[PDB]
DNA sequence: TTATAGATCTATAA
DNA sequence: TTATAGATCTATAA
């Protein structure tokens, strides 16, 4: 595949190529070696583009997922509890998951298991190939790489979307570059306050 | 149907109290009135909840609508053009939209068409009753209300949920309040910087 | 024809 | 059994 467009936020791209030059090298080509083509398997069932053939998210990522672990991308969890009280939740953002449910309900408040996950990180970057419904981009972006950047887990979240060229061959309610592009643009360029690297990749 | 649980971020609701208290009223009122259990229709098709009947968005979506029309709530639409170089973006933010298309082409820029909806806003305050994919959330929060409060349209975003005892027996992949609140509270007290009312219902 | 939104199924892991 | 993630269809409007 080819990387089309490929913006920095707040420096994100300038950091890792000043502390992990091989990282960008590493992430560039394995973008390049990807065969999209290969990956041109689902056949739409939407009422709209009946008996079309479109790329496969499924297919796209396998092939990302393969060729980054065996680059030594780990996934990395992040278990905690919520409930309904604000300021209790305050309370147990430091303490650790165990250790919260237990001021949790040492209140009569039910506690409730929750978690993020991300199938790529390593030397505190975060990688997110991102073909699901587009709301996911800006979950991605203000909740997660956020999350991870305030925890001082990751220093540069990245973010892989397809271009609309690309998007346009997917199915319906895939995201597409540009527009995600906007919407941090869109808002200042401060905002979110997080290191972050999108790339546009398109075949 | 009843509200549960009520957050207020950034003082959106003593907004609300002290400049449209009457619309503090109408919303609880509105709440209230919803026959949620006349809206229980969606026979789950999942594997797992096999047999099963759950509340339906539809249903829940058309009694908040009728109703809140009915009060004077009308939608509001902000069409706009993105592009892929980021500087054309901001060179194209404050401009109308066919002013918008002629910049971008006007330098070899492909344009593409897109906007934003909310089908509920008044005296500038915007409400979201949000029964869908968990991650449309935080882009109702990071990215509507946020636009339209830099765009100075909207003084405070209203994003409804349904607590975990109601989304327990909705369909998958839909989010509860409890969890929502986290990504908020779990990033400071500023984040995100536009003032907000979170309510929890749930009969 | 198409864009954003909303509706719902399934895959994996704990 | 269940939670978060990811996969995809459909509804409405311009």
């Amino acid at each position: 595949m080819r990387i089309v467009e490929v913006y920095s936020h707040l420096n994100g791209l300038e950091y890792i190529q000043v502390h992990l030059p091989h990282i960008w090298e590493e992430i560039q080509e394995i973008i390049v070696s990807i065969d999209a083509e290969a990956c041109r398997t689902k056949e739409s069932k939407e009422k709209t583009k009946q008996g079309q053939i479109l790329y496969s998210p499924v297919a796209l990522n396998e092939a990302f997922k393969e060729k980054l672990e065996a680059k030594g991308w780990k996934e990395s969890r992040t278990n905690y509890y919520v409930t309904a009280d604000p300021k209790l939740i305050r309370e147990t953002l430091s303490l650790e998951p165990e250790e919260q449910k237990k001021v949790i309900e040492a209140a009569g408040k039910e506690a409730l298991k929750s978690y993020n996950q991300t199938d790529f990180v390593k030397d505190r970057v975060a990688i997110e190939v991102q073909f699901g419904k587009y709301s996911f981009v800006a979950y991605d972006l203000f909740v997660k790489h956020m999350a991870f950047y305030v925890s001082d887990k990751i220093d540069v979240g990245v973010e892989i979307l397809p271009m609309k060229e690309l998007s346009k061959e997917m199915s319906s309610g895939i995201s597409y570059y540009e527009g995600e592009l906007y919407n941090v643009i869109r808002q200042g360029r401060g905002v979110p306050a997080v290191p972050l690297v999108l790339i546009g990749i398109a075949p």
